[PDB]
């Protein structure tokens, strides 16, 4: 099990030696079109570009480039976007992306200024009577309502394609409290909040993916779908020894680079998993349980 290994880990401490593994078994794929000249200013960081395969492409004939990539898992039959935190001239591009992907949910989990400094564009609005237009690509999008807990705000959006006039409900999930390069504060924190983005349908497949992003969209967003995916899994099978995390994260990481940046990130995917499980193993109650500990009040 997973649980045997997470203690055959924690008594070595050999959580940065199984981590720096998962880094050197890696997949390595080309990222051309992130590293054309053109594209320079589309990227928030030098050293964090998505793979020429599995990126999202604009259905623009200017420049289809975002920094973005779309995770397929086949097995548990789930998509992720994963996507960097929108620059002030990519604002339209990611929205863009949003309308043409069908996504109903936006998981954002960095806030935009950490540590002093601007880790990611204020995309969204945040005042109702304050709409944002994006003429680039000709996008409206309004504050519908919000809703403020202690450590994450849902918000709905309405977001209008002005050329069509067809207007779509989005839901953004807004984790407020896990530091970058950081863990959240508990397992049932995390869990409380992961439950929060999956009632509201924004994971199911009749929608688009879901859009998950930091500031660079490989750290807290690997963290976060790397642990639903195993859930789901677990959940399939009802089979919690099935379910090998390392190796679902070497898949992800087939997708996009560097999902999961700390030792830590990872040793703390497993205990999400591991707590989780008795959710999906048949006891219900602990799903109130987390809302309690987390103290979203
Ligand atoms: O460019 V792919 O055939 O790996 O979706
Ligand atoms: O914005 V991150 O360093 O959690 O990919």
């Amino acid at each position: 099990e997973m649980e045997k290994e997470f203690e055959q880990i924690d008594k070595s401490g050999s959580w940065a030696a199984i981590y720096q593994d998962i880094r050197h078994e890696a997949s390595d794929f080309p990222c051309r079109v992130a590293k054309l000249p053109k594209n320079k200013n589309r990227n928030r960081y030098r050293d964090v570009s998505p793979f020429d395969h599995s990126r999202i492409k604009l259905h623009q004939e200017d420049n289809d480039y975002i920094n973005a990539s779309l995770i397929k898992m086949e097995e548990a039959q789930r998509s992720y976007i994963l996507t960097q935190g929108p620059l002030p001239n990519t604002c339209g591009h990611f929205w863009e992306m949003v309308w043409e992907q069908k996504s109903r949910g936006v998981v954002m989990l960095n806030r935009v200024m950490e540590k002093g400094s601007l880790k990611c564009a204020q995309y969204w609005p945040q005042k109702e009577e304050k709409e944002m237009i994006f003429e680039d690509t000709n996008l409206k999008l309004t504050l519908i309502s919000e809703d403020i807990k202690s450590y994450y705000t849902v918000r709905q959006l309405e977001l209008e394609n002005l050329t069509t006039q067809e207007t779509r409900e989005i839901l953004h999930f807004h984790y407020t409290t896990w530091p970058d390069f950081g863990v959240p504060e508990s397992a049932a924190s995390f869990l409380n909040f992961l439950f929060k983005v999956r009632e509201s349908g924004s994971l199911s497949p009749e929608h688009g993916p879901v859009v998950v992003h930091c500031s660079a969209g490989i750290g807290r967003s690997g963290t976060f779908c790397l642990a639903d995916t195993c859930l789901l899994l677990m959940d399939k099978r009802k089979d919690p020894s099935s379910v090998d995390i390392k190796k679902v994260l070497l898949e992800m990481r087939k997708f996009r680079m560097g999902l999961i940046q700390t030792a830590d990130q990872l040793r703390f995917s497993y205990l999400a998993v591991i707590e989780g499980a008795k959710f999906i193993m048949g006891d219900s109650s602990v799903q109130d349980q987390w809302k309690e500990l987390s103290h979203e009040d």
